[PDB]
């Protein structure tokens, strides 16, 4: 016997990631998360025995583990452009868009009190954002509206549509208010419009699905004990439950991995 | 080698969904909750509407 | 962007059904349930998709919905005669009995510290009510006694027994209790019986097995809301859950519907 | 529209049960079960139906109701020799024994 | 679902094609207010635009 | 057979000569409901018109 | 290359016939069935070929 010392601990660190390029095995340099409140490390490990059919009623003679998935999942509450990449499986596009001039575009459909977003394109699919000089007028329906080249005051079938009572418009975000109780805008009448669009640097997650590989790291500083840190040469990120919105407590977004590994020699967790 | 080593995996689907409930309930949400269609009709004034209740 | 007004509602209203004759879809008149402590109506939509398997890995390339079970389930406090008609699936039956005099039963095997009913029937099923004069004599029960007619004083094998310490009746139900201590009564004795029957209106609630369709309405008056009102032109009502008799809260019963179709033009829900 | 007057009820009362002669239906004498605390009634009702096929996705064409269980659970709190014989599914044996002298016997 | 978050650097989603299911159950008569769930499920518009865009 | 289906394009089937006969077993008690059936032959009706048509 | 539309399909429709007349090929009046639950086409064909022996 002996007056032996514990080593206790409670878990304080930061959570590293670096990405692999597609389809190969290279880094790319280590992500900072954030603050990760949780970092939990699971392992189900199922196994296969023989019992001996010599003696006795289930007398186990060997028994082997099959399997062993080192894994684990963990939250993180900084919520940038980049952790977004991850979690909706995407990537980071840093876009601009292009300072144009009378910027032409129909709405054939119109039910009153809907609100209509400005240029949905294929180059910027989300919408518009920076409207300078707005314009539209209406017209039947029934007329097929060719808007191809000139202004828009002065095709066949338009009528000037007064900005007060009719419509409203922000122009940070380029929204059209079709108002509730509009006589000039009732029926079945479709809307030709002319804007202007600003030239600014604007951020984009596109997310696609591909599953994400890299390598995984905890350096520790511990407050009251003996601290270490863990390294994983391969993992795939994985999104978890559910990323919550809307409530009362502040918005983390729930991850998984898979340990897996690298190659012959190197094996899938490292505690130094 | 080995017993059950992951040589390579893959990922089959990333189904993106989501839930959300709405407190506004208007004519026009209770289309889209009960799958159908907001009809704004009218009914004709009319008299001497006779009906039997066998 | 406006200032927008909600439409927030607190839910108070009377729910409404009318059943149809057996076999048909002829309405027969609206019942008033009471208060219906609870009123839901869920939607279980199980949909189909067809991956495809020309690029990607399990890309929708389309998807439809297979059925929306349009249907609920709801309570009620107020307990008549007329809702364990339709909890029991069964039949309102308002009948009589016959005023008969001189009406005599034989019980053959008597254990002592039981009850007995009188007039078990195929006319009044559940017992006989209202008894104005009782008599009863004992017998050896290795011989079968035959009260075809006359009185049972006169038969053979009769012994007259006291109405004190042998055996006990109720006449608002017509029950007999056998004394746990009479010797009177000891051993394998039978017990020949007469009274006789008063005339009264009297409710049974016959609960066959059959499935009781009709239509539901909720007409609603909101205390706070701008209210509307509900109506499901076929539904078929079923008991659902338990009845729970005794305890401490007050007795509900709670219903369950399935909103069917009534025709092809008709359609399963209308909200006014 | 009218002012209408609900029935809410409070259930207490007795359960009574009378049992039949085996493998007949003769009736024996109700007895008294004691103050049972609870007595529930449930319905496990399972339908059945027929979506066509002529029009629309699963359109319910007829529906009809396979079986209707009436049953339900109680308890009981008076513990006598007489509901022991229904929980156990056995039956009162009321006898004596031999009043004997000399009973001899081994315990090897 | 354009976000004006009180506290942190606000940021809104746009899915391009959803399919609007009813969810859960429709509460008619209660102690609570009156709530409708819905879900949905992000398809795919065509072989170009993608099923979710944060801006 | 006239079709009218719920998502695809529709489209209708004619035989001009088929011989129906019965096929499988016909059970009159269970717990399904009763279905009967039945099998065909599509023939030929004369050296010109042929044994299937979809339009 | 091309974005391509499929045509994808839910089977849902009404079968009819009519009889022919005994030993004739006059028509009678086409019969309504009601829900046929299943309606399946199949096809068994055997091939005959010739293995060369040059």
């Amino acid at each position: 016997n002996d007056n032996y010392q514990n080593n206790y601990v409670v878990g304080r660190g930061t959570v590293y990631f670096d990405r692999f390029q597609d389809g190969t095995n290279r880094k790319t340099g280590e992500m900072y998360f954030g603050n990760t409140p949780e970092f939990t490390i699971n392992t189900d490990s199922e196994t296969l025995d023989h019992y001996s059919s010599d003696h006795g009623m289930r007398v186990m003679d060997a028994s082997v583990l099959l399997e062993a998935s080192q894994g684990g999942t963990f939250t993180c509450d900084n919520i940038n452009a980049d952790n977004l990449a991850l979690w909706f499986l995407g990537e980071v596009s840093n876009t601009t868009q292009t300072q144009q001039t009378d910027a032409k575009e129909v709405f054939n459909p119109i039910m009153r009190g809907r609100y209509y977003q400005l240029g949905t394109t294929d180059d910027n699919p989300t919408g518009v954002r920076g409207v300078t000089n707005f314009q539209m007028v209406k017209a039947d329906a029934s007329i097929a509206i060719s808007v191809g080249s000139g202004d828009i005051t002065s095709i066949v079938g338009a009528t000037v549509v007064n900005p007060a009572g009719n419509y409203e418009i922000d122009l940070e975000a380029g929204r059209i208010y079709i108002e509730p109780d509009s006589t000039d805008l009732s029926g079945n009448v479709q809307i030709a419009v002319q804007y202007d669009v600003d030239a600014q640097k604007r951020t984009l997650v596109i997310g696609k699905s591909n599953m994400v590989y890299g390598a995984l790291r905890m350096i520790s500083d511990n407050p009251v004990g003996l601290n270490k840190n863990y390294y994983f040469p391969k993992v795939s990120i994985a999104p978890d439950g559910d990323y919550a919105l809307k409530g009362d407590d502040w918005q983390v977004m729930s991850f998984t991995f898979k340990a897996m590994q690298l190659n012959n020699i190197t094996q899938r967790v490292y505690i130094d």
